[PDB]
């Protein structure tokens, strides 16, 4: 039981998939050794994490970010005023275009080393509306059949920015306002890598579902007409309702996810309501089979 | 080359015209190998202004194999081997092999051959189309080739004649499958007796099948073929696939066919 395993911290899982609220500390302070290894255990099982009634500095927020590993913030999003590392997802009350994070994703998976963690602080919330959903990606692979494991393990996909700040995002309608999110260079919206369809984590040691419709353009080798609908198939199966959990934020609220084998909603049912949480981007490593 | 009958080949994917030929007459060992050259070559063959006989029919059709007929179809008067593709003037409704697919399928060892012979067909209207499935699996990309090689497929006929006893009856057969007689590999799927991949789930299954599907009955991969009166018709079941056209309501259309046995498809 996690109240007789876990001595430095209480755990509280969200769900029997993914989830947990952990309390019991104080990220004011710098974490003893006893205390981060049990913080980073319960990140490793349980993949998305929240620490209700942090309140926090920034300087605090970027040195708890620290444990997890460098920072590295994300191309798109704007920083705040003194803290290059602190990112923001702001929406004032009146703005009515494209919500940030709309659609199951998980973040920049076009750069060569996407981030390996996020780490996001509530500091303006509604009372109600704007939920986080979270899904396991070890849970979606876990749960293909040896078939289809057996004949997808091997693919690789090509991942780009094209439809967020590329020459197709640019070709389009559904814009994004100045309030969170820079201009960028087309080309580097452009820009292909080729990552893993099965990924795994150098944490935990586990293989997981590695593709999102974000990102993810085709399946490399293959043509759109082959690769659309095996990709289809793997985010309707991802994206399943009983893979997944939905986190409520309330102000203080610190949460951390795990940028490689979770994947991450933004709710947009907060209309006329501002909302404000800041982020830091933990750096990761090439995504490898 | 061709020494000893003149073939017209009608696109670059499938499909040749024959003539030169009487098959009336016995052929022998140097015209018959000439026509399973074009037959391995062309995968469907026709052959114009052959007013043969039923047991004429039968007896050319015995050059390719076995000759059967399978229990579904309704047989001529006098002979068994000789089955009916007719359909009256006055009839109207759905029409026999309206979807794209190859023979009995749901079988072991399905046809390896059909022997059509049009005896009374409309100056337009009810044509056949025919598609290649080796062309079909040479188009797919190297990647999706190696993709889908190893896996299987589950064939029955329970949507035609079954629950959804002979009809609910599961085979399995390879998605690609190595001619035993060209050594050519083709695809191996059909809408009509295709019932799941092997292993996967429903969810995992259909959208797969539904790419090959689709991939298969692209326009570029096909050929159409016009009947005329006495015109006799070959196609190779285990590498083409075909479709009836129903544009001849209110028009007279009959062909005989024969069946000729084959073995079980193989990897």
């Amino acid at each position: 039981p996690l109240s007789q395993r876990f001595e430095r911290i209480a755990v509280q899982p969200l769900t029997g998939v993914l989830g947990a609220e952990i309390t019991g500390v104080d990220l004011r302070e710098p974490l003893d050794d006893s205390t981060w290894n049990e913080i980073l255990d319960a990140f490793h099982t349980y993949q998305v994490i929240y620490f209700p009634g942090q309140a926090i500095t920034n300087e605090q927020h970027i040195a708890f970010s620290r444990r997890f590993g460098p920072v590295d913030p994300v191309p798109l999003l704007k920083s705040i005023e003194g803290y290059p590392e602190v990112q923001m997802i702001r929406r004032e009350a009146n703005e009515s275009g494209r919500v940030i994070g709309d659609d199951w994703h998980t973040d920049s998976t076009f750069l060569d080393a996407p981030p390996a963690a996020v780490v996001m602080r509530a500091i303006d919330v509604p009372e109600h509306g704007g939920d986080t959903g979270f899904l396991s990606m070890y849970t979606a692979w876990e749960t293909l059949s040896p078939t289809m494991q057996a004949t997808i393990e091997g693919l690789n996909v090509v991942h780009s920015a094209t439809r967020v700040f590329g020459s197709l995002y640019q070709a389009q309608n559904r814009r994004f306002s100045n309030t969170s999110v820079k201009v960028m260079d087309v080309d580097a919206g452009d820009r292909e890598t080729v990552h893993p369809l099965v990924v795994t984590h150098p944490g935990s040691g586990r293989k997981g579902l590695y593709v999102n419709q974000v990102y993810c353009q085709r399946i490399e080798g293959m043509t759109d007409a082959e690769s659309k609908p095996l990709l289809q198939f793997l985010y309707e199966h991802a994206t399943r309702f009983d893979f997944t959990c939905r986190v409520r934020w309330k102000k203080d609220q610190v949460l951390v996810w795990d940028n490689l084998c979770t994947m991450h909603r933004a709710v947009p049912d907060y209309a006329g309501k501002f909302r404000y949480l800041t982020r830091t981007t933990v750096g990761g490593v090439r995504p490898a089979r």
